[PDB]
């Protein structure tokens, strides 16, 4: 009885929602290509996640008290409707250590709050972590997929005015292959993409090596809502 | 010109090396169903891999100067007909915080060896590593393909005569699949299996999770070679 092709059950009426985290904190200066990529990566997942059938909202630390309401009406709701959740979380380049160190106190937190005894309503269905990366970093859970922009003791490259190399390869794929490919064959995808990338700065010969950490066990298919 | 099915091409002559290590070094004292079950690992792992046409070497950390020839041997060897290297790693269920320690470090030593820069002659190749879990344990690198027993903060399940629950789940998976579907697709199938295997001890209602980190870029197929 045993299925090699099962795949989580995307029949649900909602898909799911979208959770799109900027994270601008403590963040002390901004050059300009610096606002404008975080800005162009927002877009553009807004645009794709959309399009396969997300409802996307968007939410920055920099509203220190809104925070604390919107992270937590999210975890309250019910997804009993949704197929999946979804959450990205973006982060600048090159920042401090402190800005460095809330960025993992924001994703443990975050991840922590979809887990199997803290959210009933997302049991059996995948929970799906996009992190860009700058006293850990590295967490699980059940039916988890935690992807990050760069794996350990991997450089990730600057900010540009058109945006971030993993989010915009990511994006691409999502608008090429949404519906397509599964999900971690789309990943697949990106870690190629983003390893060919290679490419005026002291950082020449250096590659950028994308890596997602599955703990899902069925298939992941985005086909067409309906 | 890219294709979202390119894999990596398994045409060389050899398949690769199939290195299956066994810790232990420290520990104390063993039970029958702790020396049967790791010893029924190392078989039924071996008889799988040579299967899929890997050559099989076993070594033990209880030779402490035989290891590091036996080490140093196989990271010399040049795997340029090889079309991948594969590396296992069985550790006991409950051991004392120096068998654990010294777990880390040889995951690490031996992670370390077969990086891009450290190995030439696997560079573009996948490279394999299934861990079965007990100041890091989660390494990174190009290609790589690292595969754990249980997830960070999930509890690994007792030993018995007939092995270990990831272990045998993974062979079966192998015997079944391993020419058949692709090796994030089987290693699916295996979380799935651990999982669902839930299971008279104090540790009633606890499931144990698997997890595979990915750093592939291309398919991984293990069709019948020829």
């Amino acid at each position: 009885m045993f299925d090699p092709a099962e795949k989580y059950k995307m029949d649900h009426r909602r898909r799911g929602i979208a959770l799109i985290f900027n994270h601008e904190r403590f963040f002390w200066h901004l050059t300009l290509p610096e606002r404008r990529g975080t800005c162009a990566d927002r877009d553009n997942l807004t645009r794709r996640f959309s399009d396969l059938g997300f409802e996307v909202k968007c939410f920055n630390d920099l509203k220190a008290e809104e925070l604390l309401l919107k992270i937590h009406e999210v975890s309250t709701v019910s997804h009993t409707d949704a197929d999946c959740f979804v959450c990205v979380f973006l982060s600048h380049g090159e920042g401090n250590h402190i800005y460095a160190y809330d960025a993992k106190i924001e994703i443990q937190t975050l991840t922590g709050l979809f887990k199997g005894d803290k959210c009933h309503s997302l049991v059996g269905k995948p929970k799906i972590f996009i992190i860009q990366a700058c006293v850990y970093t590295l967490p699980a859970g059940a039916d988890f997929l935690m992807c990050y922009s760069v794996a350990e003791g991997y450089y990730s490259h600057r900010e540009t005015v058109n945006g971030s190399w993993y989010i915009q390869d990511l994006c691409e794929m999502l608008g090429k292959y949404g519906s397509s490919l599964e999900f971690t064959e789309l990943l697949t995808l990106v870690n190629r993409k983003v390893s060919q990338r290679r490419v005026d700065p002291s950082a020449i010969g250096k590659k950028q090596v994308p890596c997602f950490a599955s703990m899902l066990t069925k298939k992941l298919h985005f086909f067409p809502k309906s």
